[PDB]
C-alpha cells in the first residue's frame, strides 16, 4: 500500500504526500482520506511537527493481519514526538451515544477527541504526542498539594458539571460489530482538560467504549442486538504515558452491552460465553505510566481474560475531593482506585506498580491502590504498592467474587492495607509481604467480610508490639487465617492454629521498608534484578524462620501458584510472604 507524509513547519497541502521530500503541512488533507485507509497503508508526521486546533478521526476502515494501517512518526526521534493539540475546537468534537442505559451516569452528549478511532480494525498508531488543552484549566500532578482554599497555587479548573468532555485518545465501537486488532504505542497523552465527573463519556487520556448501533426499541431489534455487538478484540495499549487529565486515565471496555452481561447478577460469578459474546476479549494493557489523572488510573470493564502487566500508576484521585468535585449532582462517582477491574472475568493483574493515589483523607471514599471490584476472578499477583491513601487492596460489595491477591508487597499504604466492605465469598489472600505502618493496620474499619490469609508476612512496623484488631465483622465467613508470619505483634488471630510468631523484622528480611517512595522519573517499573533491584529488602535472610514454612496451598480459585514476587519459581514447600530467597 501507500504512505502519506506531514510536516507542520514544510509540506504545503497543496503537495501529494506519498514522499518523504514531499509531505503535507496539516492534517486536514489526513482526514479527508482516513477512512479510505487502506491495508498496509501509512500516515507518519515528522519528529518536530506540531499540528496546533487539529485533530485526527478515522471512521469505518481496517487493514488486515497481513498489513496493518500505520499512523506514526518518521525521522530523528531528538526532535520531539510530533504533538498534536486539539485544544478542544469544533472540529475534533462529535457526538456520544451509547443508545442504551448504562447506569446513573451521562450517557451522551458532545465529545472533543484528539485522535478518535471509530470502528477502525487493524491499526497502530505510534510515537506521538497528544493534548486537549484548556488554557484556562492549569493544575499539574507535578507541583500538585493540597490547599486550604481551592485554586490558591496560581492553578484554575472548572467544576462545571455541564463541562464538556475530552479525549486524548478515544476507541469506539457502534457498528454491532467486532472493532479488532488496534494498538497503540509509545503516546504521550498529557494535558486533556476534560470533565471532572463524568465516569463514562469518552473523557480522560485514553477512554475504548461500545454503543448499541441503534436504540433496543422492540422485540426485532432486541433480537438482533443479542446477536450483533459493538466490541473489541485485540485491544493493545503499551509503552505510553497518560499524565495530567481529566476524568479517566486509561479505561477500556465499557459496553451498551452490559444491559445483557449485567442481566443476571445473582450470586457474582460470570459466564465465560456471555462475557465472551458481549465483552472485549485480547485486551493487554502494557508498560505504561498513568501519572495525575483526575479520577481513576487504569480499569478495564466487561473484559474477558485481560491482561494487565509491567504499568506504573502514580498520584491519581487528584480531583476526588470536596474542593475540586463539587457539582456531583445525582452521579456520585466522588471516588477513584488505581488499577483494577470492572464486571471482568479471570483477569491478571501483575508486575505492576502504583504509588499515592490521592484525597482520601479530603472526600475520596476509596483512594485504593487495587480494587476487586464488581465481577469474577479477578487476580492480582507480583505487584507493589506504596504511599496510598487508603490501602492496598478493596473488595468491593456483594458481586466482588473470586479474588486471589498473591505474592504482592504493600507498603506504607494507609489505613489499613486490606479493605473488606461487605464483598462476597471465594477471596484468597496468600503470601503478600505487607509493611504496615503508625499510619496504618491490617484491615479497614469498615472491613466486615470474607477472606482467607494464609502464608502472608504481615509486619508491624511500629516501635511497639501491636495487639491488632484482625476481625471485623462476620458477613460470609469473615476473615479467617491459618499459616501466617506475624512479627513484632503483640498477637495473633483467633482463627490461626498454625501461627508463625516472630519478633524483630531483621532477623526475618534482608532490609524491610527500602522498597521505592516514588516511580522513577521516567515512569517505568523499578528493576527487580541485577544493579538497580529496588526490592532486596523483601528477600528473607540465611535462617529467617520465614523460609520454608508456608503450608502448599490450594488457590481458592483453581490458580496454578507459579512464580514469587521477583518471578523465580515457587515449587516445593512455599517461603513464607511473597519473596523465596536465592
Ligand atoms: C460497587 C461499587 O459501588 N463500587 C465502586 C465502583 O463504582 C462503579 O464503577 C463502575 C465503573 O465501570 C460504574 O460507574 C458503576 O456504575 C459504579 O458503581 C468504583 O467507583 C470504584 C472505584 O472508585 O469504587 C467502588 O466503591
Ligand atoms: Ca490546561
Ligand atoms: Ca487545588
Amino acid at each position: 500500500g501507500t504512505t502519506y507524509y506531514v510536516s507542520s513547519a514544510h509540506g504545503d497541502d497543496a503537495n501529494a504526500g506519498t514522499s518523504e521530500n514531499a509531505p503535507w503541512k496539516s492534517l486536514t488533507k489526513v482526514n479527508d482520506i482516513a477512512s479510505d485507509l487502506g491495508p498496509g497503508d501509512s500516515v507518519l508526521l515528522e519528529y518536530g511537527s506540531e499540528f496546533n486546533d487539529q485533530y485526527l478521526h478515522i471512521k469505518d476502515t481496517a487493514g488486515n493481519a497481513d498489513a496493518p494501517i500505520t499512523i506514526s512518526a518518521y525521522g530523528d526521534a531528538d526532535e520531539g514526538k510530533p504533538v498534536i493539540a486539539s485544544n478542544g475546537v469544533k472540529g475534533s468534537q462529535w457526538e456520544q451515544d451509547y443508545r442504551a442505559n448504562v447506569g446513573n451516569h451521562k450517557n451522551k452528549g458532545t465529545v472533543s477527541t484528539t485522535l478518535l478511532l471509530k470502528d477502525v480494525s487493524y491499526i497502530t498508531v505510534s510515537n506521538l504526542e497528544i493534548t486537549n488543552d484548556d488554557a484556562d484549566v492549569y493544575d499539574p500532578i507535578d507541583t500538585w498539594k493540597w490547599t486550604d482554599t481551592p485554586d490558591s497555587d496560581g492553578t484554575k479548573l472548572d467544576r462545571s458539571a455541564s463541562r464538556m468532555d475530552r479525549t486524548g485518545v478515544a476507541g469506539i465501537a457502534e457498528n454491532g460489530a467486532t472493532m479488532s486488532n488496534v494498538t497503540l504505542d509509545n503516546l504521550y497523552i498529557h494535558d486533556v482538560d476534560g470533565n471532572i465527573y463524568n465516569k463514562h463519556m469518552a473523557n480522560g487520556g485514553i477512554y475504548f467504549m461500545a454503543h448499541y448501533p441503534m436504540e433496543n426499541t422492540s422485540a426485532e431489534t432486541d433480537v438482533w442486538l443479542r446477536e450483533h455487538v459493538s466490541r473489541f478484540d485485540h485491544v493493545t495499549i503499551r509503552n505510553s504515558t497518560v499524565k495530567d487529565v481529566d476524568r479517566w486515565g486509561i479505561a477500556v471496555g465499557y459496553t451498551a452491552y452490559l444491559n445483557y452481561i449485567d442481566a443476571n447478577y445473582g450470586d457474582g460469578s460470570i459466564d465465560d460465553a456471555l462475557i465472551a459474546k458481549y465483552g472485549s476479549t485480547n485486551v493487554r494493557i502494557e508498560n505504561n505510566y498513568v501519572k495525575g489523572a483526575g479520577g481513576d488510573a487504569i480499569t478495564l470493564m466487561y473484559c474477558d481474560r485481560p491482561v494487565i502487566e509491567h504499568n506504573v500508576g502514580d498520584s491519581v484521585s487528584k480531583h476526588i475531593n470536596t474542593q475540586d468535585y463539587t457539582q456531583p449532582g445525582s452521579y456520585g462517582g466522588r471516588v477513584a482506585a488505581g488499577i483494577w477491574p470492572w464486571r471482568c472475568k479471570d483477569p491478571v493483574f501483575q508486575y505492576n506498580e502504583m504509588y499515592n493515589n490521592l484525597n482520601a483523607e479530603h472526600g475520596n471514599g476509596d483512594g485504593q491502590a487495587w480494587d476487586a471490584d464488581y465481577g469474577d476472578g479477578t487476580l492480582y499477583q507480583y505487584n507493589y504498592s506504596y504511599g496510598n491513601s487508603f490501602a492496598s487492596l478493596m473488595i468491593c460489595n456483594w458481586y466482588a467474587v473470586n479474588t486471589t491477591f498473591r505474592y504482592n508487597i504493600s507498603q506504607n499504604d494507609r489505613q489499613g492495607v486490606f479493605d473488606l466492605p461487605s464483598n462476597g465469598p471465594g477471596n484468597h489472600i496468600y503470601n503478600n509481604t505487607v509493611y504496615v505502618d503508625a499510619d496504618s493496620q491490617v484491615l479497614t474499619k469498615r472491613s466486615n467480610s470474607q477472606s482467607l490469609f494464609e502464608n502472608n508476612i504481615f509486619i508491624n512496623a511500629t516501635n511497639t508490639k501491636k495487639t491488632e484488631t484482625w476481625n471485623r465483622g462476620s458477613q460470609n465467613g469473615g476473615q479467617t487465617y491459618d499459616n501466617n508470619m506475624y512479627v513484632n505483634y503483640a498477637n495473633k488471630p483467633t482463627s490461626d492454629a498454625n501461627a508463625i510468631e516472630a519478633d524483630d523484622v531483621s532477623a526475618v528480611l534482608a532490609g524491610a521498608g527500602s522498597a521505592p517512595t516514588s516511580a522513577l522519573k521516567s515512569g517505568a517499573e523499578h528493576a527487580r534484578t541485577g544493579e538497580k533491584a529496588a526490592f532486596d529488602g523483601y528477600r528473607p535472610v540465611a535462617g529467617s524462620k520465614a523460609i520454608n514454612a508456608g503450608k502448599v496451598v490450594s488457590d481458592l480459585n483453581d490458580y496454578a501458584v507459579e512464580n514469587d514476587f521477583l518471578g523465580n519459581a515457587v515449587k516445593g514447600r512455599p517461603d513464607l510472604g511473597a519473596v523465596e530467597a536465592a
